[PDB]
């Protein structure tokens, strides 16, 4: 909707101009959802944040266990277009709360999601995210989740997981990124860029028409928007030799209100893309 195509030089300078960045960022409408849209008793129990709600056109609806029950079928999640508008590359969702852990896994099963990206720091567990995976094994509304392996790396912990419901077995990779910075300075960009590249490469290993990749921290918009915007713009940089973070943010906002919630987040994406362009140029 809005657009600012950045070539390399402007990109490096734009990332370092916070006055222009906030001018640009706060012109982007949030596109938040009127809470009246989900006037369903008990629904507020499924939301972490009463005013961060899934836009209805892109909302993920659960069909299990009662599709005729608007509360049973509700999850605070949206399909998110990827690079070039490709449909349903991601699902942005809130960190599960105790009342929605089973819903979250129902989503993962329903959507054939191969990859979860969790952008939540150690400190913020059981406040910004319920530990929704087992030590080894656990079962939710019919799907058995088995953590087969944990790979620790500097920037993230990767769990290899198996999901079994009845006769069907599927794999899942759970990337738990733990280096989200408090200060979104350029020295903190490399781990995010690394994660984006590792995830986009895991995604390619799933083959054609990869099922949606679930991305979350707490509300499903801020860090989640940063990760998705960075992933999209990395493809844009590789394919087009430019980045349009403003247009990408608008595309994200159209899918889910509030994606990239803070100007510090918005500037961080620019720091990450500036770093990546330098890497690519060598």
């Amino acid at each position: 909707s809005m657009s600012r195509v950045l070539q390399a030089e402007e990109l490096h300078e734009k990332a370092l101009d916070p006055f222009l960045l906030q001018a640009e960022f706060f012109e982007i409408p949030m596109n938040f959802v009127d809470p009246k849209e989900y006037d369903i008793p008990g629904l507020v129990r499924k939301n972490r944040y009463k005013t961060i709600l899934p836009n209805p056109h892109s909302r993920v609806c659960l069909t299990s266990p009662d599709p005729d029950d608007p509360l049973s079928s509700y999850i605070n999640a949206n399909y998110i277009r990827g690079y070039g508008g490709e449909e349903k590359v991601y699902i942005a969702t809130q960190g599960p709360i105790v009342s929605t852990v089973a819903d979250f896994w129902r989503m993962v099963w329903q959507e054939h999601t191969p990859i979860i990206v969790m952008i939540t720091n150690i400190e913020e567990m059981n406040e910004k995210c319920t530990e929704y995976w087992p030590e080894e094994q656990v079962a939710y509304d019919g799907v058995e989740i088995t953590v087969q392996k944990v790979i620790h790396t500097e920037d993230y912990r990767l769990r290899l997981i198996s999901l079994k419901s009845g006769t069907e077995e599927r794999g899942l990779k759970h990337y738990w990124f733990t280096s989200w910075p408090d200060q979104k300075t350029p020295d903190r960009a490399p781990p995010l860029l690394h994660l984006v590249r590792e995830v986009e490469e895991a995604a390619q290993q799933e083959g054609p028409h990869c099922a949606p990749i679930i991305v979350h921290c707490s509300a499903g918009i801020g860090r989640t928007g940063c990760f998705i915007a960075t992933s999209i713009c990395c493809q844009q940089l590789r394919q087009e030799g430019v980045v349009d973070i403003l247009k990408t943010t608008c595309q994200l906002r159209q899918d889910r209100g509030g994606m990239i919630q803070t100007c510090e987040q918005y500037q961080f994406v620019h720091h990450v893309m500036s770093l990546y362009e330098k890497q690519l140029s060598h």
